[PDB]
């Protein structure tokens, strides 16, 4: 119930929805949550390869499986650099 | 455009809410924040002075001063024991 | 009759209401009780099997059957820790 | 919010307001405390002397000063016992 | 090695050498425990039935089982009048 | 007489050893207690200030003076640790 | 050349010494390096099972290995921890 | 005493020994530290400003001050290309 709580929450089902059962996501699990629930960041960064970067950069065991925590660090990533953007904006 | 952006959105909106212009939470302001976002979780420590040992791991420069980023290692430190509480659990 | 008995009511029907005709908590009683009335606190432990942990100290004779009195013990670690950090910051 | 915290809180509460500003029930405090918020125990065990004989049970550090913590003993005692006679009651 | 750390050492491996494999004591266990390693205790109270008086104490699960838990509150009981004895001699 | 006496006799002097003629413990010879008997214990904590959460749990009255009875609550606590690994562990 | 080095190397030639030809630590040898290394660290924790939260946050891989840079994370918390200790207490 | 407590106890002191009553090296006492206590690494690394692009690296803060645990990542890093070292040697 709070604001950060229900966040949270999202983050996590996110991943387990595409992760299914086997609790871990294979680069194309990867791929289509990313088409899926990062368009913002698929539509301004336009390299063919960006998933598959992402992907070298996230598995660091080298055995093609995302876990929770590794996940959590592309969104870490990712919310970081939307909030530099969005202070830089505050003017007028 | 997505559940996961929106939801990335309500943790910035969040710090900055409790930052206020200033741009930075002191002690304090994270405290505040805990206690409205995380309803118990500084109340049930053993440790009353548990949000003193938070603000330290979090304020690397010592100037009391606590960045996004640095909220952010609190967040996902939550976030993650919370992920592993349900795999546990509710299968 | 009182705020006070009211309260003390409250804790004596909350054990039942998740202890059912059996009258005793089992670990998963326990686990539960806890997910509802005291949201996020066995969540955003570190340590995903911090219920065990509380059983272990909470089942004396390891017969994985928790009663009133060492339910109590639970309540009243939690109420005093919940005293000291309001002493400490709310004044 | 949920049902507990809420009794916790009245618990907590109820101890702050006979305490004041020094937080400790002196052995009048703690009179006045029970005549007000225990009268069930109080109207069932006739000593006159129950209050005193409380006192000094709760007083371990003998300097009449009672603590969250002593307080909270009192209240454990007393449920307790409420509950074995709510058990014991529980026929048909 | 502290001396302190030899001490518990000692508790320990006593208490293990007394239960066995099974890691209890029974109420016999108990007592070839006290008559060998309490004689001191077991020369100064003597009543027929002071180790049938400490087991009932002792089990407090009804189950005729001693574990190191409660084994440790008899030594605790016994430390702590040895050393209300041990501060009462001082004196000249 | 005995080597369980013997070494409920070595706790009883190591107490009166740190307590000294005045017969207590304060926060300070509890500290170095700990830091000879214990080597360790306190110095790898994450908790530089450990041992004053240890004073609390010990000093009821709060009149920083830790005695015999108080002392023999702490050691039971380590010494029952210390045995609930060896059972898991040392079979 | 420097006792800065010496102590380093003390540390390289502790992890083989444990690890031996295989090059890495199980549970078992970490478990084991700790008790000759860190006398009382794990026997005293509270919980007997510690070493499995420790192996936990050192094999990211989750293949029961630890290799040196993990072993290092685990000699720098122990290390700052007791530097911190040092600085609060011993001036 | 054992050999590791050996190891950290020679870091702790090395680090103080420099650092004198503040508690922290500046670029120069970093400078004296690594002179004396790193030659290895100073000679086989023959940058002229080996100390200054440390020091940028370890002072995240950009105040001046080398803390403990800034200290330690250096040791970190040291340490671990020395072991790659060690390893890769392994041979017959």
């Amino acid at each position: 119930p709070s604001q950060m709580e229900h966040a949270m929450e999202t983050m996590m089902f996110t991943f387990h929805k595409f992760a299914g059962d086997k609790g871990y996501l294979t680069k194309e699990d990867l791929r289509v949550l990313m088409e899926k629930e990062f368009p913002g960041f698929l539509e301004n960064q336009k390299d063919p390869l960006a998933v598959d970067k992402i992907m070298k950069d996230l598995d660091q065991c080298r055995d093609g499986k995302v876990g929770f925590q590794s996940f959590f660090s592309l969104i870490a990533g990712l919310t970081i650099a939307c909030n530099d953007y969005f202070v830089v904006h505050m003017k007028q």
